[PDB]
Formats: C-alpha cells, sequence, structure tokens
C-alpha cells in the first residue's frame, strides 16, 4: 500500500512537422528528460505543430491535434495523464471501445480541421513523417497504394489520416497484414471523434 507506485504521464517528445513543402520528424526531448517528465508530469517545452510524438516510460506513438484536442490510442496512452507545464493534465476523453483518448490540445499547438469532403483518397503520416497514400475502403478502414512491411507503421498509432485539403480523416489504430506486409490500415474516423465531443 505504502509501496504502490504511481504510472508516469505521457510526454511529448518531438514532433512532425508538416508546416513546408518537407515533411520531417524534430525530436525536442532526449530519452533523460523524458524519463524525468514522465514522472513529475511538468513540461516546460513549448509545444508546436499539429503531430506530436509522445512516450511512456515503455511505448512511443504519436497524437494528433483535432479541433482542440490531442487525441491517442489506448493501447498507447492507457488512462495516463500527460505532462504539462503546470503538472499532469487528466483525460478529457477515454474510449477502450474505440482505442480512443484524448486530452485538451497543448498550449501552442495547431489544431487540424475535420474532414468534411467525403474524399476517399487520403494520406497516412507516420512518425518517419512519410506521407503515405491510402485509399479509403470502408468508415475505419484504407488500403495503402504502396504496401510495405509492418516495422515502418511500428509507433505511428494515434498519427493522422489526412485528405487531399489537409483536413484530419482520422487517426491511425491499427494494421492490415499478410505475412508482415501492411495492405491496409484501420483508423478511428473522425466522425467518432466528433461524436465522443
Ligand atoms: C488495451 O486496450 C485496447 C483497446 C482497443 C484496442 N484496439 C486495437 C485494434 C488494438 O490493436 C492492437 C494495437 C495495435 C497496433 O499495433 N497499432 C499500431 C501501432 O503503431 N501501435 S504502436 O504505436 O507501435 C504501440 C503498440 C505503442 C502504442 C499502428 C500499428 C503498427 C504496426 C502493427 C504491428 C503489428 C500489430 C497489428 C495489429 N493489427 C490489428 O489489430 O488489426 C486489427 C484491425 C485486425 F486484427 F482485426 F485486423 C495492430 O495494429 N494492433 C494491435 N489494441 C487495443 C488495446
Ligand atoms: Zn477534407
Amino acid at each position: 500500500m505504502a509501496s504502490m507506485k504511481k504510472k508516469g504521464s505521457v510526454v511529448i517528445v518531438g514532433r512532425i512537422n508538416l508546416s513546408g513543402d518537407t515533411a520531417y520528424a524534430q525530436q525536442t526531448r532526449g530519452e533523460e528528460g523524458c524519463q524525468e517528465t514522465s514522472q513529475t508530469g511538468r513540461d516546460k517545452n513549448q509545444v508546436e505543430g499539429e503531430v506530436q510524438i509522445v512516450s511512456t516510460a515503455t511505448q512511443t506513438f504519436l497524437a494528433t491535434s483535432i479541433n482542440g484536442v490531442l487525441w491517442t490510442v489506448y493501447h498507447g496512452a492507457g488512462t495516463r495523464t500527460i505532462a504539462s507545464p503546470k503538472g499532469p493534465v487528466t483525460q478529457m476523453y477515454t474510449n477502450v471501445d474505440k482505442d480512443l483518448v484524448g486530452w485538451q490540445a497543448p498550449q501552442g499547438s495547431r489544431s487540424l480541421t475535420p474532414c468534411t469532403c467525403g474524399s476517399s483518397d487520403l494520406y497516412l503520416v507516420t512518425r518517419h513523417a512519410d506521407v503515405i497514400p491510402v485509399r479509403r475502403r470502408g468508415d475505419s478502414r484504407g488500403s495503402l497504394l504502396s504496401p510495405r512491411p509492418i516495422s515502418y507503421l511500428k509507433g505511428s498509432s494515434g498519427g493522422p489520416l489526412l485528405c487531399p485539403a489537409g483536413h484530419a480523416v482520422g487517426i491511425f489504430r491499427a494494421a492490415v497484414s499478410t505475412r508482415g506486409v501492411a495492405k491496409a490500415v484501420d483508423f478511428i474516423p473522425v466522425e467518432s471523434l466528433e461524436t465522443t465531443m
């Protein structure tokens, strides 16, 4: 009872820069500072952009701001708080049935706009800043135009699927593979987020 530990916070450790002509990952915090920030929950680093790279003590994945909420996957974050300049911030959305969590978007982040284009020509943004064309195949599924080993998608849950106009269509949740090759992706549609809200 007196020995019981507390899980650390999710920590923003970088971002995917989409502001220019070139997408690229930036690290903003190294592993040591990440471990310390997870324990204190106090992160005074300035936040920028739409897609954050986040980490716990044991996992790293992505988180995406849409309409003022930083969204990610329950299988990454669980029920964890996120570190912030004035301490841990409790989730404002949690839905294990959708593999979905959300916190208020950090000060300084930019939010994607929810897509209303009805387009099926999508783009998945990974933690390595690859921008992967995906054809929408259903409410929560899309096929990769160029399949590739699942290794290339590992760590990108919580990242966005975008429409041609750069709106948010969904949050990457799981990969569908055959013999280790990702042929399709499973994602949380933005309408499911907009309803949760
Ligand atoms: C605990 O409470 C819950 C509640 C609801 C959940 N709901 C789902 C869905 C789920 O799924 C799991 C996790 C997810 C996954 O792995 N996510 C990616 C990823 O990067 N995570 S991550 O960042 O590395 C990580 C782990 C650090 C956070 C995008 C993948 C990239 C590569 C894939 C690696 C191989 C695993 C394939 C598996 N495929 C799958 O399940 O396909 C479904 C749709 C099927 F089977 F029906 F086809 C799958 O993708 N996952 C299996 N866990 C749930 C758990
Ligand atoms: Zn759109």
